[PDB]
């Protein structure tokens, strides 16, 4: 079962736990890029009444750095925000809850805007044809080919 967190039918309560950054795309690939900030590598969701825990780390070459943010339930169903490095609403579009998870980000600071998208697996790696299906969604959001990169097995601390 596949579910959209703005669906009627989504339960939250299976977000809930290990994660993993498969695949992250941007709108300014900077933002996913080796010293960019938008480049987290989730390590687990904790579901809260009205907000989410993200534990998850960066990476600055190969050292690890652990960050945990609470993104809150905007009013909007489906949809957080969360300040980091300006202030950020998303949702998720696709999920199965037992395999993978794509979200969908808009980090709005200092009237400058950004999009952000990233296929997250229950194991450090999906199969192809969910990259694939992650892939054409970003071109439907209008982020190129050149603009998804795949952290799959760099995920790893
Ligand atoms: C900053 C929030 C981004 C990176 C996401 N984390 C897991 C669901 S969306």
């Amino acid at each position: 079962e596949e579910a959209s967190s703005t669906g009627r039918n989504f339960n939250v309560e299976k977000i809930n736990g290990e994660w993993h950054t498969i695949i992250l795309a941007s709108d300014k690939r900077e933002k996913i890029e080796d010293n960019g900030n938008f480049r987290l590598f989730l390590e687990q969701i904790h579901v809260l009444e009205n907000s989410l825990v993200l534990k998850f780390h960066t990476v600055r070459d190969e050292e690890c750095s652990e960050l945990s943010m609470v993104a809150d339930k905007t009013e909007k169903a489906g949809e957080y925000s969360v300040t980091y490095d300006g202030f950020n609403t998303f949702t998720i579009p696709k999920t199965d809850y037992d395999n993978f998870l794509m979200a969908h980000l808009i980090n709005e600071k200092d009237g400058e805007t950004f999009q952000l998208m990233g296929l997250y697996g229950r194991e450090p790696d999906l199969s192809s044809d969910i990259k694939e299906r992650f892939a054409q969604l970003c071109e439907e959001h209008g982020i190129l080919r050149e603009n998804i990169i795949d952290l799959s097995n760099a995920n790893r601390c």
